[PDB]
């Protein structure tokens, strides 16, 4: 059975919980600045809300779980990335969140609730189960950490707050990063790699070497993000020129060796290419660039082809890039391969 950290039983607390009718609070991640801020760092005043306190009729998921996400006035980008990438998935997410139907909202039966979630992470080689309440901080009853573009969604705000209990407070958080995320969400391994470092753009062969490692990991079930690096504070969000933003990570759904069909080797130049489909965690997609729904690129090439090439999307949230433009245009490429032995047991 797995883990539960800090001594404590979701089912027993829970169980306990709703034979008295009352909702739990947590005594070792309370609805404090404590669990906020540092020792004596002064931050805004919150007000912790539980979800029914913010919008009618809370949901983990309204309908499935990659709605847009938002990290906040004070969340981090890169738990917005960590967490897309999560979402990709299910056989990952919902090991992060288990039972997860046992854990949603019930309109009938609404004695079902009691103000309890459990999730599991993992560390130092095992799998813990992190109790918490589902109280948030809130400004105007707005989350102002992570949430997501539905009002009433849930999942990605009580997963931060899980994380944060881990990690001790909100605002270390601002510590971590998207590669230790993905390692503790899914129990593989992290390997960044920095394409400006690399000098991938104007190499080829060392690129065609990188993809081939990347068609291998997404292939066996691994993870993949890219992010551009935001290096001043002025950089921060910043829109680049073909539209997406410095200081986020885009995660990948598809990477994909692509045959094009006789005729149009006239205007391609090339039988193959090397592409990647991302998502943009925070919502619809940005990409100006070639093979942008709106480029010269996908125009010329049928809905019948693309189709048969595979280069398709589920929604406005993808889209696709020559592996050339994203070592042209991203910083790091996280790379998480995923471990079955750790999912298994």
């Amino acid at each position: 059975c797995v883990k539960p950290y800090e001594d404590q039983n979701y089912s027993a607390l829970r169980r306990d919980c709703r034979r008295r009718k009352v909702l739990f609070e947590d005594p070792l991640f309370p609805a404090t600045d404590d669990s906020l801020y540092y020792k004596g760092t002064p931050g805004p005043a919150v007000r912790w809300k539980r979800p029914k306190g913010i919008c009618e009729d809370p949901r983990l998921f309204v309908d499935g779980i990659s709605h847009d996400l938002h990290q906040g006035q004070v969340g981090n980008c890169w738990f917005v990335a960590a967490c897309s990438s999560l979402a990709s998935r299910e056989s990952l997410w919902q090991k992060v969140i288990p039972d997860w139907k046992e854990q949603e909202w019930d309109p009938e039966k609404p004695n079902a609730y009691a103000g309890i979630f459990h999730f599991h992470f993992w560390r130092f080689g095992e799998w813990v189960d992190v109790v918490i309440d589902d109280r948030l901080p809130t400004v105007n009853n707005q989350l102002i950490y992570c949430h997501s573009n539905s009002r009433n969604e849930f999942w990605c705000a009580l997963v931060e707050k899980a994380y944060a209990k881990l990690a001790g407070c909100y605002q270390a958080l601002d510590g971590g990063n998207t590669a230790d995320a993905l390692v503790d969400f899914t129990g593989g391994v992290s390997e960044p790699i920095d394409l400006t470092e690399g000098d991938f753009a104007n190499d080829e062969t060392k690129r065609n070497q990188l993809f081939e490692r990347m068609l291998k990991v997404h292939s066996r079930g691994g993870l993949i993000s890219a992010s551009i690096k935001a290096v001043t504070a002025a950089d921060m969000e910043a829109r680049l020129a073909c539209g997406l933003v410095k200081g986020h990570a885009y995660a990948v759904t598809d990477v994909r060796k692509v045959r094009l069909g006789h005729g149009l080797l006239a205007f391609f130049k090339s039988e193959k290419l090397d592409m990647i489909r991302l998502r943009n965690p925070w919502g619809e997609r940005e990409w100006n660039g070639p093979w942008s729904d709106t480029s010269e690129e996908w125009q010329k090439v049928s809905k019948s082809e693309r189709e048969k090439m595979g280069v398709t999307v589920q929604d406005d949230g993808e889209f696709w890039m020559t592996f050339e433009d994203v070592c042209r245009y991203f910083t790091d490429i996280i790379k998480c391969r995923v471990i079955l032995e750790n999912l298994y047991f």
